[PDB]
């Protein structure tokens, strides 16, 4: 009857089975989550060692086996690539959730049933979640900072949050054209040791990575016309490579970054003339200082022209913490900037890179969704108390099911309690009552002092498409993990 | 500190014994309850054979080894001396607020929280039961056979409950003074052979239970006047035996009824001047036949009289399902009232004067307090989402406790309709959002339909004392239990 790999359950056997996998990997999960938890060390196989909090990756690296769970890696890897924040969030509440649809499991429900809850009380959470929605507009720049700063929390270094949330509000209300349409790809992070966290500063223009080539090329030029040449100015030796050097110099430049070398001897002839010139850099490079210096970007070194051809308003070869790089300022036109993040070491300057990198995208839900929710629990009591008195409205077993999944809205604001060593049923209350008579914004968890808070007077808070997405794609997630019945297994 | 005796436990080792003592004697009797309840078969040492459904005698005769256990009886005992039913009612709900306790001490709450709780949740549920109290008066005659009904309910004839509430409300109506205290020992209860459910009728009088002695005397008297003799017809041998007999003929007494015997020259001499006399007749039948007739009970024979005697319309010696019994009808200031019982055999007979006694006792409660409520299940439900409501008001630990204490209100309506097999989800959901929505007096949980029930209107409902008495002893006595901490035993 059934051969090629088979041991097979059903009901009991089969509740058992994906339970404890889903139970699991959620432990596993659990204590990562916000500002209350903790690290991870990881060692497969290659017997290699791996300390990490975030969740995508702690369930990469971790070989399972439960085929059921490794359904659920791809339920925390499409929250990552999509919005990022909330890997986490997706998941957690997708394996507690289940436990609480095992209460009734054994009260023989249908699964039929149960699920007939959790949709219309997924539904139902979007009409929620979209009111508790604090609307505040776009390009208002409190808030812009308070959204910000939110994409710099439970971080080495949440420090600088107000220092990392300027530059960057700066940098994406710098960006975007037709309000409403975002832009990642055009903000650079470059990090560079030496500093606080603090002096960080946003360059209208382009910061690469990038020598003087000739040691005879003056070492900063003031009002510049810099060429982009994509393409070869080689040729082998003599001639071609000098025809190519006098062409620079017969259109109008002084600066010049090929995405395509240099020998030696064409750069003795650029230096000869006042022109300076960047060796092997980087497409990536190329397409910046293009947006930076103002640049359409040509193939070759042979079509470099004035006219395809930049304006910029500094550039030196800075030597910065025992590093050359080429710097590009008071920029034109920027599409697109970079931000020099001084810092500590290359980890903290990484960081206040991710911390403006998510940032922007997060900002880039504000432009797009103007609103702005509900400081890291907040809106999970607000759900709470609404949704309870929603099941008052169902009638039958939709009631079982809308009840319990309000009560696991519970799970997240809960853990970041507890990991805070604090009593949970005294403050639960506390954000409960505050929240049904303050609104969204009004009525947090704060970790320190340990009472319900202005997540919005603070402001800590957080976009509007991480709520979202967050809660969506795990809700439906661990509600097909819910129905699979019949586990035949094998390899 | 040790031995004799003892082992120790506090912690979860005593919390485990205790518990365990608990569920278990609940487990028990949980099925006895209601419309939908079974029997069980006991068994002694003695190796007697026992089947019966009330939780008292149950918990009675099986020789429980638990000191705990032990506490446990005493709170089904008490409740049995009161009211009668609430047995069951008293105790499982009892060892349900255990079970729920449990989830808490275990928990970890300080057990000072729980019992927080539970104290303010039974002050409250005093609030209450006092409102859904409906409404009526001493003696309204629909209310008196609704409160008569339910004092014959899922016994061996509410068979004839309509016939057995209607009689027993004219005997209870009857015996009253000054409307508020209802007399009990004055409604005598005969049962005899031969009617069926509804032939049961009141001779506002006394019928006891012998016959005429000597066969000479009055098979029959018209008005009568009857004598009461505690003391003997007895002297030795000829005169004494005659100037007592004499003596009773000197008065006025065509009938008489002695405590103690007769000799038989003695009811020769009765017989002889149209004197009938009853044979060694109870101090029982005594102060019945004095409120019946009319007398004013006395000492010896000698004693007799005129005066301290009665008058009754009709005295004849009729038998009945072939044993000779004495009636004693029209009487004319009846303060106590036997009534006459005919069924099938002794059972049915005995049992509506068991479904008569408690139906002159719950009676006798609606006399003193005017208030009627709902079985099966008005109550209950009501309770339960008014003290749901009750807790958001509250705050702390004691949150908690008043939840946990409404959820348990529920599951006697919930077993309730297992018993039957009867999804409870859905009518819970029906007959609370009715009660919430129409009172008091109509939201039931009607067994045979399947569907929430006018009580009132119907007929179906018990007395005050009955629902007030249940409650507030049992659950001060399994907050209590639940207090013991440290178990040392025995010997």
């Amino acid at each position: 009857v059934l051969p090629e790999n088979m041991k097979r359950y059903m009901g009991r056997d089969a509740q058992r089975m994906n339970i404890l996998a889903g139970r699991i990997i959620a432990e596993t999960v659990r204590s990562t989550l916000g500002p209350k938890g903790m690290d991870k060390m990881l060692v497969d196989d290659l017997g290699d060692v791996v300390v990490t909090n975030d969740g995508v990756t702690i369930l990469r690296e971790m070989s399972v086996e439960h085929p059921a769970a490794k359904m659920l890696i791809e339920v925390a890897k499409t929250q990552e690539k999509e919005v990022g924040d909330g890997t986490t969030t997706a998941v957690v509440v997708a394996g507690e959730l289940l436990r609480k649809a095992e209460e009734l499991l054994d009260q023989n429900v249908h699964p039929t049933i149960v699920v007939k809850g959790y949709q219309a009380a997924a539904q139902k959470a979007q009409e929620l979640l979209k009111t508790i929605a604090c609307e505040v507009g776009a390009q208002d720049k409190e808030i812009l900072t308070k959204i910000a700063m939110t994409s710099i929390t439970g971080k080495g270094a949440e420090k600088a949050k107000e220092k990392l949330a300027e530059i960057i509000v700066e940098a994406v209300s710098a960006v975007v054209d037709d309000e409403g349409k975002v832009d990642k790809d055009l903000i650079k992070i470059e990090k560079k040791s030496g500093a606080s966290i603090d002096d960080t500063e946003l360059i209208k223009g382009v910061l690469v990575d990038k020598e003087r080539v000739s040691a005879q090329m003056p070492k900063k030029v003031t009002d510049a016309k810099i060429a982009l040449l994509n393409c070869a100015i080689e040729e082998t030796a003599s001639e071609m490579l000098k025809d190519m050097v006098a062409e620079i110099k017969a259109s109008g430049a002084n600066v010049l970054f090929c995405q395509k070398g240099i020998d030696d001897l064409a750069q003795h002839y650029l230096a000869k003339e006042g022109i300076v010139a960047a060796r092997r850099v980087k497409k990536s490079d190329m397409e910046k200082l293009a947006k930076a210096t103002g640049a359409n970007v040509i193939t070759n070194i042979k079509d470099l022209s004035a006219q395809d051809l930049g304006d910029a308003g500094l550039v030196e070869e800075r030597k910065i913490s025992g590093d050359s790089m080429i710097f590009v300022e008071e920029c034109k036109h920027p599409k697109a900037v970079t931000m020099l993040i001084r810092g500590t070491t290359e980890h903290v300057i990484e960081e206040v890179a991710r911390a403006v990198d998510d940032a922007v995208g997060v900002v880039g839900c504000t432009i797009e969704d103007g609103r702005i929710v509900s400081g890291g629990g907040s809106t999970e009591v607000e759900l709470s108390m609404k949704l309870r008195e929603y099941a008052e409205g169902i009638s039958g077993r939709e009631q079982l099911a809308v009840r319990a999944f309000a009560d696991a809205l519970e799970v997240i604001p809960r853990t970041l309690a507890e990991n805070a060593g604090l009593d949970a049923i005294e403050i639960l209350v506390k954000v409960r009552a505050a929240h049904a008579s303050n609104g969204n914004k009004c009525a947090g968890l704060n970790v320190f002092t340990g009472a319900v808070e202005d997540m919005c007077e603070n402001g800590v808070v957080e976009p509007l498409r991480v709520k979202t997405q967050a809660i969506q794609s795990a809700a439906e997630s661990t509600e097909m993990l819910l129905r699979i019945d019949d586990v035949i297994a094998a390899e």
